């Protein structure tokens, strides 16, 4: 048995920009003098070492420094445990804009952009474009475009997706919908945006 435990004890813990998140070491030991050790990966910020059986980290209104590698060490009877955490720190889209905001007939593109997002790597953010709940098939992805987006002392990113629309058929559907998505340890985020789709006649009523 360990008598070394971390709550919560997953080896990576995903926390929103702004949000606050706590962990808590608790070192079990008989014999007195014990102490637990909060540090990164190395001291050059400060480890945090006292003499108990509980002590607990709290990252709060998270930045992106706050990611990365966190080690508990505890120290009882002359030996020592330890447990490794890894902080990752996301910034899930605040705002998603869509151009152009309708489709009438004949326009033969969708531009979706998720403003203030990180990560930006395609395994953790994907973007479809979905018709009814499925995703519309042959619609022809162009690549995403990121661009920096700073917010406060962190760089965010902007990421834009554009989709060749492939025919969409009859009866034409009333609406597409841009989706981002985020997949992240133990939690996926989601922002659908609805793009009406209008009737042939639209472009004589501007």
């Amino acid at each position: 048995v360990k008598p070394l435990q971390v709550e919560p004890p997953e080896p990576v813990v995903a926390v929103a920009l702004g949000a606050s998140r706590q962990l808590t070491c608790r070192l079990a030991c008989a014999d007195r003098g014990a102490s637990v050790q909060w540090r990164g990966l190395d001291t050059s910020l400060g480890a945090v070492q006292s003499d108990t059986g509980r002590s607990v980290l709290t990252v709060r209104n998270a930045s992106l420094s706050a990611a990365g590698t966190r080690v508990c060490v505890g120290s009882c009877g002359g030996r020592t445990f330890q447990h490794t955490v890894q902080l990752l720190v996301y910034a899930f889209p605040n705002q998603l804009t869509v151009s152009p905001a309708a489709l009438v007939p004949g326009d033969p593109e969708v531009a979706c952009t998720a403003h203030k997002v990180t990560p930006v790597d395609p395994n953790a953010l994907s973007f479809s474009l979905l018709v009814g709940g499925q995703e519309l098939e042959g619609a022809q992805a162009l690549g995403p475009e990121v661009q920096q987006e700073p917010i406060g002392g962190d760089v965010l990113f902007r990421v834009t997706e554009r989709w060749r629309l492939p025919p969409l058929g009859t009866p034409v559907p009333p609406a597409l919908y841009c989706q981002a998505t985020m997949r992240l340890p133990g939690l996926e985020l989601s922002h659908r945006q609805a793009i009406p789709v209008l009737g042939g006649e639209n472009l004589y009523f501007q």
